[PDB]
């Protein structure tokens, strides 16, 4: 292609000659989420860009898309979801070492994240709660079965293109279901059990390498405060700096695309800048990167007293694509992703923020430590395992919206189920208020029963946020659902974000949104610079010795084979062959052997 | 310990916090090498160290010690040696791209080594040749059988442990000495039979992932200059705008070190600065860095008329490691390598440089590019398979010294056969003046014998080199020859260059000498950063697929074990389980299938 895969520090710090003609080129980038914030700051630093030719095109009044974090007016502070990053991030942390802190001076966002990171590492003293507040006896333990580890490798070892539109029960029995990984699993991720098996696979060889720090959270990282403060107003500021050009309540309603026998070139972007119809006409040397579909869309807000109102909207981002698909096969099939979503489906987050004593303390009861202390509080979400809405909820480093009062925390929790009565409030999550989400969830930490009420009605404000394609990365899918990052022939046209295909990586990630972002300005422009692959953990034997020796909580070879003496019996021949060997001495190491 | 190792770019790209105390610490560093000057250049940039506080002491009236590269006197030009360098130079590279270039501006010795390479990337035309001057048949063949293959992959099966002392022929029968693949990998590394197998077998896991460009040297990339004006100059400018020391002609003879029960420290360094004994005392926060031992110490010259005086003067390094062994056993054994070198091995280097066009024109057809264009000309060494030294050279870019007239070229020769008479000179290499060596040299080119006495004595400036120690890193040995990088319970003692102690790497190699630099910093100073492992190549399911290819002259899995049923029926059986499955396909993507 116009480009290339590599790893490794000799093209990691390698900076890329000037790629040709950039001189006499523009770039257009429709939203102004993480994918296109980082397509551009690539544009400025690698493809050295000038700034005011580099125009992003928002429909809201402000950017950032899915990484927001604000105190809205007339209702509270809220956060759509948080973000669990993690060292193998490879493309995001190639862009934020060139990204300026907003906080230390003469210092990154990967500085000020890589130092907090270990001044404050994360980890989770309680995982998994159930019975109104008690710890689950197993947590820490797979609880995997020898039948389900063996279907968790037979989906590995099936090829992705043998997995078109399977769904995750399509290839998973009794045992898995019924396992702890399984429960750590979609509530970190947010799988349901009618999504896609492929990026399940994909889940699987991705974070292989974090195997055992899954049910402790161990693996995760975390910025200071919410993504919008951390990551996308240092972004911003960066670009800004740079002379960018941002253009807010605008929306981009079609893109006109000559697609000929020979080529497809973006001639046109219809917009709407505020009511009124206009126009960008494009040449060949206007480059458009349109973030396809988006989680975020179409969301509705609610408050303490009010639920977030359902609703089924189109907004711009799925009209956007879908207008664009009309014009080729090849553009991708957004209705596989924003059309026959379950209603059971998440739909729902709620942040709920607090300075109330009797409910901090509860949940330093459970969590351990501190939640005012200003570090790690539950170390990542927390699953109540026996709840009707399969809800979870985390408190991150407090507080964290730097204008916040130091006395008060805010608790983000969000629901698998949305179409179930809760176990307390007899509704499902979709028909309640954010003081009733409030409720089902001070039940659920062993709140006396006699003070919830009060305690989520006055002592808490809580937002609830309806998102209706809140689940829509992880929809069944086939390969070409998605479009190429470019496309094949196209001059002048990208697609970037979670929607957008390319090889092995997991959507659901700022990783990805970023990875699309380098990959198609790095196409378009012909940047003579490695792009770095996805982590080679799967193709790793000493990360394959480490998950067999994880998934089969902590058991070597001999313990394994124990009770089946079809496999024991290869066993005790492999031994033979491997005495005294180097694989003898690996397998040691790995705690196989 | 006192490091950890990670890869990829999230610790890449991190910079470690300034380490604790290191306002009152100095560091002593004994030569002026590339392992000291790399050490200096982390204790600057990631130690934070005052420049002023970092000592560099060297016997010789210069800088750069192997790395040479010089306009000797009365002499000649001259190189010690080439260095052939690749991309997972890990440690390397994170050092370069922090030393300014000194031609192109606002750019790093990584950025324009990056370009260069591209630019002009290196590869071979011409690899072997014989009967005086006709390229080898079968030239980029292996020529290995699956006996040989098998003695590779059983060596590579066999513990580094269980390999002290033991030969590379005590692991090798006549088909691998036979094939191509030992002319190639013999002669690009200085391989001897006698040489130990377990650094052959760290070369083989180490380069794993170049077996593809081992033939034609297209793995290889190369500097612009030599290695003293693209290397050492750049490092030595940018260690001097920092402030730090270097002090030349002063002779470490001994370093008194306490090594009691519970720590080892350094207390004094008995130098001889120029005739007059003096001395430097330490206290713990002094921290010293020994080079110890090296290949070019008690190097002789001779010039065209003048053989090289052969030597076995122990110099200062050699008698420096030995005073320092006498101290503790935890700090080597040098005898294992300065002592009893067979009179066989590698001693002589000789650099022949000529404006005639004859030489220059016969070199063309033999090369087919123009020696004089600027550009790759050889890309790396010529071996003469059928010449009694086993004799091979190489051209590089021309002109290798930026002050030489660019109508002239030198090239680079070496002997692996140091007691046997030339095939047109009748003598050893040791016994040979200039001109001799060159003569003999002109002859395996085809150059017709009535002028090649002619043409190298009067057409011709050849500088030899006798350099008693340049097969020294080779030499057999047993774990605990060489010291750790910080031995057990040291306080301000670090042993660094390619007679330390580290995993998995291979001496006689540039990366060696930054890597036991960076490693030793990292630990004496606590730097919170990891080391980048060696590259995980060997152990990539990837890279093994495709060495089981290339290894077996491009054959699929079929075709291996064509002619040998035992092998065939589980061939057979192995595609039956595979079937339809992902290995089916990484096996397929990789030629295997
Ligand atoms: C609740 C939640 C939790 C998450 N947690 C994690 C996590 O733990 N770890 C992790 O790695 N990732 C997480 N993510 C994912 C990450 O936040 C998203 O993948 C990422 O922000 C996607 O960014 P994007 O730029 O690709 O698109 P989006 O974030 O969806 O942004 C699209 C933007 O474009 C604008 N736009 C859309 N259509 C149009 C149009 N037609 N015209 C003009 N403008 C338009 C929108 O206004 C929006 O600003 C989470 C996301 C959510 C919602
Ligand atoms: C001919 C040749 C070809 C090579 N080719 C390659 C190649 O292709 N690729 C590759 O990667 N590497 C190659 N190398 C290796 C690389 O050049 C060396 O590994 C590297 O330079 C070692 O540096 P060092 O600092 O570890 O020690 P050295 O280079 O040996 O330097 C030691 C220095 O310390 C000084 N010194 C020694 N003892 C004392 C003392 N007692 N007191 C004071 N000062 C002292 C010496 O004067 C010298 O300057 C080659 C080396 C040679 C000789």
């Amino acid at each position: 292609s116009h480009m290339y895969y590599s790893y490794g520090n000799y093209e990691a710090f390698a900076r890329p000659k000037k790629p040709e003609n950039v001189e006499n080129k523009s770039a257009y980038l429709i939203g102004s989420g993480l994918a296109s914030l980082a397509a551009a700051c690539f544009l400025i630093r690698d493809g050295q860009m000038e700034g005011s030719k580099i125009h992003i095109l928002e429909e809201l009044p402000k950017a950032g898309g899915s990484l927001d974090g604000e105190n809205m007016p007339l209702k509270g502070y809220v956060v759509r979801g948080g973000r669990e990053m993690e060292n193998h991030f490879e493309c995001l942390w190639d862009l934020f070492r060139s990204i300026p802190s907003l906080e230390i001076d003469n210092a990154s966002v990967l500085d000020e994240f890589y130092w907090l990171n270990k001044e404050d590492p994360n980890y989770s003293r309680c995982r998994v709660i159930e019975k109104q507040g008690q710890r689950l006896v197993t947590d820490g333990d797979f609880t995997l079965t020898k039948t389900a580890i063996k279907e968790i490798l037979d989906l590995c070892l099936t090829n992705e293109e043998d997995l078109d539109d399977v769904k995750i029960t399509d290839v998973f029995s009794d045992d898995f279901f019924n396992s702890n990984f399984w429960i750590y699993w979609k509530t970190m991720f947010a799988f349901e059990p009618w999504h896609s098996a492929m990026e399940m696979r994909r889940y699987l060889m991705r974070f292989v390498h974090h195997i055992s720090g899954l049910a402790d959270f161990s693996a995760l990282k975390f910025t200071k405060y919410n993504q919008y403060e951390s990551l996308v107003l240092p972004m911003v500021e960066y670009l800004k700096s740079h002379g960018v050009q941002f253009e807010y309540d605008v929306k981009v309603e079609d893109i006109k695309i000559d697609v000929t026998t020979s080529q497809k070139i973006a001639r046109e972007i219809l917009i709407d800048r505020n009511g009124n119809a206009e126009s960008i006409k494009l040449t060949i040397n206007d480059l458009v990167f349109v973030t396809n579909g988006s989680i975020t869309e179409s969301s509705t807000y609610g408050d303490n007293d009010t639920p977030a109102p359902p609703t089924d909207e189109l907004g711009g981002s799925w009209t956007l694509w879908k207008n664009l698909a009309r014009q080729s096969p090849e553009f991708g099939n957004p209705d596989k992703f924003c059309q026959n979503i379950p209603k059971k489906s998440w739909f729902v987050s709620a942040t709920s923020t607090t300075n109330n004593k009797e409910i901090i303390d509860t949940i330093e009861s459970i969590c351990k430590r501190d939640p005012l202390a200003g570090k790690t509080v539950t170390g990542g979400i927390i699953t109540i395992n026996d709840s009707a809405w399969q809800m979870s909820f985390t408190i991150n480093r407090q507080q964290q919206f730097k204008d916040q009062p130091e006395n008060e925390i805010s608790t983000w929790i969000y629901a698998l189920y949305s179409d179930v009565n809760g176990d307390y409030i007899k509704k499902p999550i979709t028909e309640c208020s954010g003081n009733e989400i409030c409720q089902e969830w001070l039940y659920h930490l062993g709140v006396s029963t006699d003070k919830i009420e009060d305690l989520a009605k006055h002592a808490s404000n809580t937002i609830p946020v309806y998102m209706p394609y809140i689940t829509s990365y992880f929809m069944t899918r086939a390969i070409g659902d998605r479009p190429l990052v470019v496309p094949h022939q196209s001059q002048n046209l990208a697609f970037i974000g979670n929607f957008a295909e390319t090889e092995r990586d997991t959507v659901f990630t700022t990783e990805y949104s970023v990875r699309t972002a380098m990959e198609a300005v790095y196409q378009l422009l012909n940047i003579d610079r490695g792009i770095p692959e996805v982590i080679n953990s799967p193709f790793d034997l000493r990360v394959l010795m480490d998950a067999i020796y994880e998934l089969n909580d902590h058991q070597d070879l001999r313990e394994i084979t124990k009770d089946s003496k079809m496999q024991k019996l290869a066993l005790a021949g492999f031994l033979k062959k491997i005495k005294g060997t180097y694989i003898e001495s690996l397998l040691k190491e790995h705690k196989l052997l």
